[PDB]
């Protein structure tokens, strides 16, 4: 654990990291719903759709045991609402012990297998309802057809959505927030759905810690208090680790890596977080996050209109991911695996110690590097990374990184791109992604470009001059420092960040745990 | 039709080269065991090394005792097999006679791709066109499937043949030494028709907006089909008033030339199994309109390129008429006009209607090839095609997804997906499923009109001209080719012609 | 208190002149119904003609002179005009057949000139002061002007007529002469005396802002600035205090902090204070705005008109302040306690410089998102606007160069004031009035409050959304005053004169007369 | 700032007068724009709906 550098006293030496929140509090029951409803204190809130009929009439179909209740939710009450996806309604009545009860839907459409995003809708929906109601619980009951992920999937979501981050509130905390301790949820074949729970809340938090490191800014998340976080989460685990500094990197011949941090006041960190099941190893993986705890675009300063340097504390989003993949492979301790998790964490910033436009430098295979642009500064960290990574002797590398905008113009801000060197490692990314409901994309390594990379005087160039598809030429950049390793690389940059809530996904977390477990 | 002209200097038609010095070159397929005769011009062979970028060593058997010498490994191994790395020596063979011997370096890999493949066919026309030759003889050292021969005759006959049409030789025998030589020679005259296509394609494409507008562009097709017998319909603008093609026709209000759409129909012999609409967009020049191309980058002099679908579209043609593959039914569909500025131009924010009823709130007058896209599906739909397919150069997003090699396909049909990207694999034109991803779909809900042309704030232009386009097609297979960034050559400076041995791959294929 | 350097060459001081040759100038005041003695130097009559567009001149003075009174007799005069700004010289022999030079200036047609034709007139005045060695200059008034518009008359050619040659080395002037002689004629001259040595308190106030603001960078940074305002204070004999980082540490200024951590400059907070001998009725904080170099920080002033050449204005506001704190400790007014603030720190691109999305905190505890490393002005003002809240005055005023789109509302020759409280405001205004430095009242439009809301931070230092930054950044510096009447005048579009090519000094007696008026 | 709802008019209707009781409407505060309604059937077994801004 090292000491954080400060310019002056007021500087934060840590990030602040809430571990007990009030999701943690929940207590969680799931009932059959073939028992019947009942129906009592909070809001119990029925999902209904209507398969076929576009914004077609709500009808109940549980059983309720209350005869008040059943009366009010009998059809013809009830028809004059609608299923359109994300209306809801609230109900007040009093039940047959005369006790008031708060009773509502939402609507879930009429097509009968929600897509991920469609269970978002209907998820914040549900959470309007319970911000600015103070309710002590809440009852769910499922009148729409889910598997076992996309109950995990509503539950996560849920959990996440409800969840508001005030570590940096000082005199606007919100006075009025309270949150549920109880949560119900009705629905059918009940003890098949009852194993998502305790992994939907392992899910949740790990995307919620990988959250909070990714919305501390870089003056709180910088790289040595992002490596000291690092460090008590292993400590929290029992994960082993170890955190390299400038010096064993400098003898490990890092020389990409250490290019990027040498403008940065703060040293370079490379975290190494290892977990072993104590059975017999059948897999050996290791997972790289790109840790850019601020990305100022170097000499190549982020200057240029829609270049968004106000959002680059999130250039670490890669690392973020992967340590809350660890948060939940150290919680659910998987059997037969060995997981390394990877970040060459560091700082790209614009001081007399930078490293400069032109340069040339050598990564640690030995590769000289012209640097074109020092804002590409990631694949220079990932590059030394990927050859750590298959030092270690491993069957996958799996690398996730906020690496390109191109992104934003190739799929956008809700897949992330999946690029790599092996067909079977990319079908089980795919695979993750689909029971994990974190989209992701398959996308080329289009090997024609690799030519644009030649350098006159280096080895190889770090950007192409003539190719704008930016995301395969950095695709084509890291595979040259894979040399017989099946790897992938997930490139999160057009995903990482929930522009309309403000506020980061966590994008990943899930889907590297997913791609964990089923292995 | 008369094309109007400002002065009379103007030209008034798209000059057109049919009968081409690739048509004279005579191909003669040879195997391998037999030995090869060097007796004249140039004799290449393809060879690689799978040492990296190690030395020529040349395997085959050369009947005739001087050559022989020349290829002898000691003196080979001076030069090296790296991709595209081309040496040739002119001498005497064993009858005085002057020939030249050269070899094409293919590398270390095994399988070349069609990127590779390209280079090497680059080097080979390279030494074609700074040599006086009658003939030209390959020997394949290297190991290619049918497919990737036929894609090395295609491209070579391409990229030999120099376009002087807007200017103020040849050889005339090609011999190939292959092992198993029968098994290719099917492939010879299926690669002349596949270049010409692709040339024809490119003749279009090439042509100025001057020279190539929606008239002269609309005559063009209508003399192609002449030639082939296809059948013919060409939509002017009072027949499309009727049919209310409101979004294409406001595209082209601004234009001297009047709108023309193009449709072309092949008929098989024999019971039709499938019926296929191919739909490429036709915009001879997009200026812009009033969202002009004024931007850094924005290279509104490459814009006669935005018919690159409709070329494609007309290439396929020749080459489906030519070739006459049966059971299946094709119509060439293309809205063919011109965007411009003018006090007649449509404006960005005007609310147009589209031919199924839609109306459209125009954002920006740039996105006008998914307006005349839109039109022209509400049209293919009604034809009651099994398969509709669209190929436009649509969005430049392109550029940043997946650049100048692969174009992009969406669609909303998983099985037609597969058949385009089997199509993509035999006829060696890269293609790449990109998603259509609904949770944008919102994005274009107009406060006003049914729809928006366009998203103020997703970036993934591709994915949002897909759902655009989707609206469109209610009850039929359909896919989207977008070759934005794929059409042009710009280190060769020329059009590619991409997309028409995709299509007629995938016409042939069934 | 010790300058850092980087080389030896590095200046460690601000080069300040005082003793100016306005200084030297003897000014004699006389009635002009008495009659004009025309014995040397320069003579130039104030003359217009009501109505008349460009109508003829007429010199109505008596002049104790027969043959310049017959050189200027009304057949001589006829063929000049009056048309603002115009200018013409006599040459000629008075009864002690010695040669003199008699003029005029051309005032118009309109007999109430406002402060901007007064401007005109002084500047075609100084026109023939220049490239002219004479040794005295004679003003007639033969126009109305009340006492303000003369002192304002005053104080314009003073400071119109200095040259800062501080920076000249091998291209001084040699030909630079200053008169030592100034007289000046006018209707009741008992009444306008008193305003004479105000016009040169005036004047130097306003000249010394000028001198800080003109001074580079490398000249005038954090420590050199608070080292002159110590040096002013001695002279003053006015309280000051500098307060270094470890205590502004102490009281939690980290939105002041924050800006100043990339510069090789230690933050250097300002404190003066002047206290009337006697009863306390007023207390006043002003409060300027000090960057002595505004870079953008990593949000680098790199965008086409953005202007980084010119950032060594970005304390303007801080010299108008310090210039007011000579002006008052001069003039000494009764029943006043004034606090003279300025949060002091350049902005700088560092290893160490705040990053575009930092969370700091200010001293009154509000935690505060970064959104552009480039609106630092209103980060270090929260601080300081926080500090003078605690002093416990009755009003705060602040002055800063603080927003561009200053230029694009009023322009370069009104500044704006923004306000909590009415009664505060119209006082400004009315010193706006008397002091012929003008403003223009501008609305805090309390709708735009919710662009900065912060999704993580108490509150976002900019907007997202609106364009209208004058009012985003006084809504954000109102988060800053609790109960106290406030102000804030915005004078990025008026401090910097880019015809004349050099400061104005803007402000200095705006907030003078703002005081004086409230002793009053 | 942000306090609970209160309702002080007086209703004709028990149902909706217990509805709107301190205990039931100090679960919800006064953000300005912040609203929640409900639907429920008054003395007369119509359905009507109640709410707040
Ligand atoms: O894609 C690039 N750079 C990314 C970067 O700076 N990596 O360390 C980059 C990553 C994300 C963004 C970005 C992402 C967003 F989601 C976004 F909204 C935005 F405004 C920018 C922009 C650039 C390259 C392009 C080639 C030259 C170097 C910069
Ligand atoms: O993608 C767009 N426009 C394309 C167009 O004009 N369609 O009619 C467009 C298509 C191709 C290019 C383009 C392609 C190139 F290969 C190229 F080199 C280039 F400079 C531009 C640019 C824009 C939209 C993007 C949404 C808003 C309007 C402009
Ligand atoms: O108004 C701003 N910035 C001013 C600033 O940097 N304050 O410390 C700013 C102030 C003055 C100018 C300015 C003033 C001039 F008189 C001028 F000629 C010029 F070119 C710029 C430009 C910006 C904001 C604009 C939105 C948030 C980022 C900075
Ligand atoms: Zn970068
Ligand atoms: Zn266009
Ligand atoms: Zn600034």
């Amino acid at each position: 654990a090292s000491e954080v550098p400060q310019v002056v006293s007021l500087d934060p030496t840590s990030i602040p990291i809430e571990y007990n929140t009030p999701i943690h509090d929940i207590k969680v029951q799931v009932y059959d719903i073939k028992g019947g409803c009942n129906v009592e204190e909070g809001l119990t809130i029925f999902l209904v759709n209507n398969p076929g009929k576009e914004n077609g009439p709500v009808k109940i179909s549980s059983k309720v045991n209350d005869k008040q209740v059943s009366e009010f939710l009998k059809d013809e009450n009830m028809e004059k609402f609608n299923v359109k996806l994300g209306t809801s309604k609230h109900f007040y009545m009093f039940n047959d012990n005369k006790n008031s009860v708060a009773v509502g839907y939402v609507g879930c459409g009429s097509v009968a297998d929600l897509s991920e995003a469609d269970m978002k809708r209907v998820v914040l929906s549900l959470v309007t309802m319970l911000h600015d109601n103070k309710l002590s619980k809440l009852t769910v009951v499922f009148e729409i057809n889910v598997d076992k992920n996309l109950f995990r999937f509503f539950l996560e979501t849920l959990f996440y959505e409800y969840m508001t981050d005030e570590r940096f509130k000082s005199t606007d905390k919100n006075v009025n927030m309270e949150y549920i301790k109880h949560l119900g949820v009705y629905i059918n074949n009940a003890d098949t759905y009852k194993e998502e729970v305790e992994k939907a809340r392992v899910y949740y938090f790990g995307t919620y810690y990988a959250s909070q490191l990714i919305a501390a800014p870089s003056n709180y998340c910088n790289p040595v208090s992002l490596s000291n976080a690092a460090v008590e989460l292993a400590q929290k685990l029992n994960l082993e680790y170890k955190i390299l500094g400038v010096k064993e990197l400098e003898e490990l011949k890092m020389g990409a890596y250490l290019s990027v941090g040498k403008g940065s006041m703060y040293p370079n960190k490379f975290i190494h977080l290892t977990y072993k099941s104590k059975g017999d190893v059948k897999k050996k993986i290791a997972l790289v996050g790109k840790g850019i705890t601020f990305d100022s675009g170097g000499y190549n300063l982020k200057a240029a209109p829609g270049s968004m340097i106000d959002l680059m504390k999130f250039d670490m989003s890669g690392c973020a991911a992967v340590l809350g993949c660890a948060y939940c492979v150290g919680t659910l301790k998987p059997e037969n695996v060995e997981i390394h998790f990877l970040s060459a964490v560091c700082e790209n910033m614009v001081s007399k110690n930078s490293y400069r436009p032109g340069d040339i430098i050598t990564a640690s295979n030995g590769k000289t590097i012209e640097v074109g642009n020092t804002d590409a500064e990631g694949r220079l960290t990932l590059a030394d990374a990927l050859v750590y990574a298959e030092k270690l002797g491993v069957d996958y590398i799996v690398d996730i990184a906020t690496l390109t905008g191109a992104m934003l113009y190739s799929l956008g801000t809700s897949y992330a791109g999946v690029f790599g060197n092996n067909e079977e490692l990319i079908n089980k990314i795919l695979q993750s992604s689909k029971t994990s409901n974190e989209p992701v994309w398959w996308l080329p390594i289009i090997n024609e470009y690799r030519a644009t990379l030649n350098s006159k005087y280096a080895d190889i160039n770090q950007i192409s001059s003539s190719v704008k598809a930016s995301s395969i030429v950095a695709s084509l950049f890291l595979k040259e420092f894979v040399q017989n390793t099946a790897w992938a690389h997930i490139d999160i940059a057009g995903v990482s960040w929930n522009f309309k809530a403000r506020k980061p996904k966590g994008f990943g977390v899930r889907l590297l745990t997913e791609f964990v477990l089923n292995d």
